[PDB]
């Protein structure tokens, strides 16, 4: 309903995947309900300091790194977890330092000793099966990267209005227009995967 | 930094701002490379103050507690907490304030909080900055020195480009927002001048 003007569910997914392939962000909701809160999602593959600075300044600041089970295992993460790059940072909290931690953690060549614990980035493991197993934003983030053909890691953070209230669907739509970020839902992603990923 | 006064004045002005319900900015010492934090008293914390921290700071807002209060909450001797009641998704400015008030309540019980959550509590060492020169200790000490509920919130100030605000930029922010700036060293010197028998 509230998103129909922006394409049917599969079209909304396709537009989001293309934005990610072009290095741009997307906005993710559970479904079309007017009371949902939403997250900015960026691909790790193309993540820049400027994107992270925007995410921190527009969102809750509790930036989460969504990883596959295999990648989290590579880092020896437990099966709140927080991480910092051991090298290449100063105090860890700046936009640039968080990007360094994120790239270090998501690198398929990473070793546990590349990271210190605790830190300022919060990694989360996506369940096997993605949104077809668990309709979480962690699964949504990793699935979008895989569906787009990108490094299977993304960052997410909750969009927060300047007055401190959380952006709901109507305010998410307006942010997506202001920043040219496609809006899609987990429900849309399920519909896409049921159509294209099943025998 | 001396635009904020001599070191004793810097402490007195910070204490008075907190008594008035306003925030302050804290650095380790006068060195130009230090990065600074906004501090607010829990006793007077508002949604608008929390909203400012989320807009201006890292967003990883920490709640600094006494050892006694952390023991009352059964916190471990990253920890995150959420109010069990009175919140929705926990992340809005209002919900974080609810969690903070619930956690800092002198009559709190462990089950008043869920874990994990969106507020990050830290235990101040007994003795405050005279035992450990951390910003957690600085926060709790300021509240005690000001005669307030001994709990405060802390978050690292950013610059508009996403870098962290260092001393020169902290000084300019304090002027713009009428927030006193002080250092841990200022606090140590003050407490040794005035807090010892």
């Amino acid at each position: 309903s509230l998103l129909a003007e922006f394409g049917d569910p599969i079209t909304r997914v396709e537009n989001a995947l293309q934005a990610l392939r072009e290095g741009r962000g997307v906005l993710l909701l559970d479904d079309e309900d007017r009371e949902n809160e939403g997250d900015i999602i960026y691909a790790v593959e193309s993540l820049t300091t400027a994107q992270m600075a925007l995410m921190i300044r527009e969102c809750s600041g509790i930036v989460c790194l969504c990883l596959t089970e295999a990648q989290a295992d590579r880092l020896a993460l437990p099966p709140t977890v927080s991480i910092e790059a051991k090298h290449g940072v100063t105090t860890g909290v700046s936009a640039q330092d968080r990007v360094t931690t994120i790239k270090t953690a998501a690198n398929p060549q990473a070793k546990p000793e590349d990271l210190a614990r605790p830190g300022h980035v919060f990694p989360l493991r996506a369940r096997a099966g993605g949104v077809l197993a668990r309709r979480g934003h962690t699964e949504g983030t990793v699935d979008l990267m895989q569906m787009a053909g990108l490094q299977p890691a993304g960052v997410l953070c909750e969009l927060t209005n300047p007055d401190g209230s959380m952006a709901k669907t109507p305010e998410i739509i307006e942010f997506g227009k202001l920043h040219n970020m496609p809006v899609l839902t987990i429900e849309d992603m399920v519909q896409y995967r049921i159509q294209f990923d099943l025998k």
